[PDB]
């Protein structure tokens, strides 16, 4: 399991550099162990001394259903918990609506196909509408206003914001059980806000620290971490075990394609997005 | 609830832009934000039974694009005196971003004469590019533009009139101070396609429309 | 619509230059260029009925080409006097570009005392290469020229005359402030090609014209 970083400050590390690590986004000894010294030194307000300390004394203390069947049937019964699984599609291709759909499903009890868990949805996009959260509640029978009180919301502004807002969710998803969550248009803030040419090491390093943090939670809660990629990278395929490529069908129907999963097969899967839910195609 | 004129449009509202608050229809260039503009300050004068506000209109222009005649064709369109139109409008061109927020000093006093219900600021972001082009000053131009979209909000409560801000996509903060957010893209001839990708109130949502002479008016295949 | 005096431009304009707005003529050197603003000064003050403005002209000159035998030339071919057209015609050459906004200030007051409906400024953008020809004064010049063109856009609003500013190509500021840019390139003899290259009501479109003795006039092969 996690051994979270606040053994580390016993070790003699001060702790305002806990503090810095932290808001970095290495909430475990196991975290800050295993890495090399540039991660730690990259952090503002940390030279080479403390850096050298704190992996010195780290040393010594170290499925949930889609909803449509198709789909289901595509991923071998759904998204395994516990492991990123990223959908790269165009615009428009629903990625947003499947997280809505997830953000509920999640919740079903695990016979119905759910985690029996609690939902994360952190919106970067504006594209977040509890109306279908309460469609999806309402489909399944489940009570939209439960629903929307277990699905904790937050919308981030900027990159370092998103990064943020996962120390309140690891102190905030001890207390109640979780099983999802969502980051919608992940990599559009990198983009927005590293816009320029020399700034792209930046906003790569910010995007390995943040997929760091997800598979670090993903192990650590035993939750499913989804995040979507606007298509108009190749770091997050090492990183993600099931890349799923979400492509248009005219009208409201999309085409779903494994494109890489050493367990799944390549294969393809036909669904529809329908006001309920996001649901298996019915020509 | 100004009417857009466009009847899927007003739909897509849900009745037409709210007064009091901003409403953002970012865009590629031609996709008629201009003729929307246009429409909407004749649109603004009609009788709050057939979508208007029953105010004069206000037209701050940044891009060059105004057309008094434009204006002529939406009132002829609803049947309002174009002379009357033109007479109700005060149009003035911003040159530049410090121009841009110095003529809402004037706007603030004048509009306490007068019943305006319309505020058009069109190429609203372009004098910031244009102006502020420099990575140094970016931090000048983005606390300008907050500036003056704070003097928009408090002009907007205080006078209860509709804010529309035009902006050309080739900032983050402007997200929270507008309401809605409409994206507009260019279907080929002159019909265009507007999606709705944020309100709190409104749904995500899509309407097809067209730019006529008269008007902005819905999409006729 | 003030008649350009070659029906064919007219109709390229669709009756001649709007009142109240610029109009920019860019084209290379004895295009023609001043002999359409000597035409102008004259045709202004023909009736409305008749294409004019019925109001008397303004020539600021910056380059020695104000001639007002021309002037007598245009106002014989209109039938008008040409010492009335003389008399109505208040000339001023400005030196500098400090003195070409400085004659600004004159011109307002002078404005309001009597009607006007054609101001010149033949080589407007000369005097900001002559004067400022460094780098390092590259944006005094185009403040210099922000601040005469706002000016020009007040008076233009104010009295409802027509701005006329020659730019010669042998700047991005003039496209906002000019509503209608004209390409003028020289066909071989005394005739000229003429188009429009932006209007966002007037089509992109050609016309063949000449220049004559009495005046700026459709070409006659």
């Amino acid at each position: 399991g996690p051994q979270p970083i606040s053994r580390l400050e016993q070790c003699g590390i001060n702790a305002n550099d806990v503090k810095k690590l932290e808001e970095a986004g290495f909430h475990t000894v196991e975290a800050v162990a295993y890495a090399p010294k540039k991660e730690l030194i990259n952090i503002k307000g940390i030279s080479e001394a403390k850096a050298d300390k704190i992996l010195a004394e780290a040393a010594k203390l170290v499925q949930i259903t889609t909803g449509s069947k198709e789909l289901d049937k595509l991923l071998q019964g759904g998204i395994e918990t516990g492991s990123i699984t990223e959908m790269f599609g165009e615009f428009r291709t629903g990625k947003t609506q499947i997280c809505h759909t997830l953000a509920v499903t999640c919740q079903l009890p695990i016979d119905r196909g759910g985690g029996e868990g609690k939902a994360m949805y952190i919106d970067t996009e504006g594209t977040f509408r509890p109306e279908r959260l309460l469609a999806v509640a309402e489909r399944y029978g489940l009570s939209g206003s439960d629903v929307l009180d277990n699905v904790a919301y937050a919308r981030a502004f900027n990159t370092d914001h998103q990064t943020q807002l996962l120390y309140q969710a690891s102190a905030m998803m001890v207390e109640s059980r979780y099983a999802l969550l969502i980051v919608d248009s992940a990599t559009a803030l990198y983009r927005t806000d590293y816009s320029g040419r020399g700034e792209l090491s930046a906003r790569q390093m910010h995007l390995a620290r943040f997929l760091r943090m997800l598979l670090r939670l993903a192990d650590e809660f035993g939750v499913a971490v989804v995040i979507t990629n606007q298509v108009v990278g190749n770091i997050i395929a090492h990183a993600s075990t099931t890349r799923l490529y979400l492509r248009k069908g005219r009208g409201e129907t999309r085409i779903c394609k494994i494109y890489d999963s050493p367990c799944l097969p390549e294969a393809e899967a036909m669904f529809a997005i329908n006001a309920d839910g996001v649901g298996d195609a019915k020509d």
